[PDB]
């Protein structure tokens, strides 16, 4: 992958909003969203968040992420991590996580990145582990069906 990145733009929203393929994928990346996902839901997140970034390869937006929490000199928390269904497992998430780590360090002076990952998302848990994130706590949350899920709260120092 020759990958690049830039801030998210209005024109990207329809593409990015197409990434979650089912209600599980949507919950894992945006638990407050309601299925079906929409550009309006995506735009609302962007508005209340920081750092919304896309990853681009060969003219295609393949990934998106942002911060749902940010505390200058302290940390950021990565949110809305979405990857195009045709580009899963190819390094887009790894790439964007690296981008977001740099952004947290440089723009927020963060010492730590937090990532919270739902228990059912094994692929996320494994990736973040491979990227040097360590599990710190488990919180109870509830899915759209009112079922109890475990949110695994991980972090990583940035340097
Ligand atoms: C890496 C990634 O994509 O994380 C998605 C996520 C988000 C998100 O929306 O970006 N999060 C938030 O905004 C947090 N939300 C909660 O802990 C509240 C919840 C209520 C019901 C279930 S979780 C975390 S819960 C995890």
């Amino acid at each position: 992958m020759q990958l690049s990145h830039r801030p998210a733009e209005t024109g990207d929203l329809e593409t990015v909003a197409g990434f979650p393929q089912d209600r599980d994928e949507l919950f894992y990346c945006y638990p407050k969203a309601i299925w079906p996902f929409s550009v309006a839901q995506l735009a609302a997140a962007i508005a209340e968040r920081r750092g919304s970034t896309v990853a681009v390869h060969d003219g295609q937006v393949l990934g998106f992420a942002n911060f749902y929490q940010w505390q200058h000199g302290d940390f950021c928390a990565l949110g809305n991590m979405m990857v195009a269904p045709a580009a899963r497992g190819l390094g887009v998430a790894r790439y964007l996580i690296g981008v977001m780590e740099n952004l947290a360090r440089e723009q927020y002076k963060a010492r730590l990145m937090k990532i919270s990952c739902f228990n059912a998302n094994a692929a996320g848990l494994l990736l973040y582990t491979q990227l040097g994130y360590q599990p710190r706590a488990i919180a109870e949350r509830h899915d759209p069906d009112g079922r109890r899920v475990a949110l695994i709260q991980m972090d990583k120092p940035l340097e």
